[PDB]
């Protein structure tokens, strides 16, 4: 129950707070996703056993699944549940495609079922310290779009579209469920335009902004790290991962986004400076965990545009940063 999410997408779906029935269904389906990627004769027997396990939990725990959904969302939840069982992209259809041994219909139904699982979990999640009572806070998820502009000489090269782009744009999903203070502060800065024009730098395995000394408040933002299997984040306290533990939002994911530490203390984040983490499992310690795992306030993951992070160079700028989803769930103060 403590593996390193291969992608920001998997990190984010595992981080959705949901009830144990959904987490068991989710993990069963995510196992199959992995199995489908193995260069071997497809293990359709193992796949079928896993989906049968997911279906049994989904049928047996129907009442618990819907009970965890708030009253006003139970109709939406009931419709998602029906799809999860009997929809064309649902669990019964998945067992059928596995029996047929058509790997591309299995892959499609698996993606559909995992999407429905995530939406059900988000419905449940929407139902879930005094010193920070008036701090900016993000409830739930946000999406921040960051456009990076290259120096007049240099160029981005995507697989799509253009081997000589002056600018490229990435999307970061930030997770207020697991990092409400850090994501909240980030969202406030983005919405105020504070990152528009900020310089970027490459230092070791990180793309880090200039420090915004002045030009914003110098608020005290405590370190914020939620150990997985616990139900509140720790504040001002790094998480030791030497004996099997892992944060709900691990740093050890390519394109993870975290705040730098404050200028005076490892117990606090910078009010402004953040970085993309260019995780490389070659440079890692025990269990492939970054040597910095559990030590920084991770608050989101780069999803769209992941592949241009490694092309950013010192002197590139954040042309603009904008909170394109979730601003209704940002509380100020």
């Amino acid at each position: 129950d403590t593996k390193v999410p291969r992608t920001g997408e998997l990190a984010l779906r595992r981080a959705i707070p949901a009830n144990p029935s959904m987490k068991i269904i989710q993990a069963s389906l995510e196992d199959i996703s992995y199995l489908l990627r193995i260069p071997q004769r497809k293990p359709y027997g193992t796949m079928e056993s896993n989906v049968k396990k997911a279906l049994k939990v989904a049928i047996d725990d129907k009442d618990k699944i819907l009970a965890s959904i708030p009253v006003d969302l139970k109709d939406k939840g009931s419709e998602l549940y029906t799809t999860l069982i009997d929809g064309k992209g649902g669990l019964q259809a998945l067992i059928t495609s596995i029996k047929k041994q058509d790997p591309d219909k299995v892959s499609l139904g698996l993606a559909a079922s995992l999407d429905t699982v995530a939406d059900l979990e988000l419905l449940q999640a929407s139902g879930l310290p005094q010193q920070y009572l008036n701090y900016p806070r993000l409830a739930g998820r946000g999406t921040v779009e960051i456009t990076i502009e290259k120096a007049d000489g240099s160029t981005f090269s995507a697989e799509a579209g253009g081997d000589q782009r002056k600018s490229a744009t990435v999307q970061i999903v930030i997770d207020g469920y697991s990092a409400p203070l850090t994501a909240g502060n980030f969202a406030k800065l983005v919405t105020s335009g504070a990152y528009d024009g900020a310089k970027l730098n490459t230092v070791n395995q990180a793309v880090i902004t200039e420090d915004g000394s002045g030009k914003v408040e110098s608020v005290s933002v405590p370190l914020e790290v939620m150990p997985s299997g616990q139900f509140e984040p720790l504040y001002r306290t790094p998480l030791s991962v030497q004996d099997g533990e892992l944060p709900v939002l691990p740093l050890s994911v390519y394109g993870a986004v975290a705040m730098a530490h404050s200028e005076n203390s490892e117990e606090y984040s910078s009010p402004y400076q953040f970085f993309f983490y260019l995780y490389d499992k070659r440079n890692s310690g025990l269990g492939g965990l970054s040597f910095d795992e559990g030590q920084f306030s991770v608050f989101g993951y780069t999803i769209a545009g992941k592949d241009i992070l490694g092309q950013i160079k010192t002197g590139d700028i954040i042309k603009s940063a904008k909170l394109i989803e979730g601003q209704d769930r940002l509380s100020l103060p």
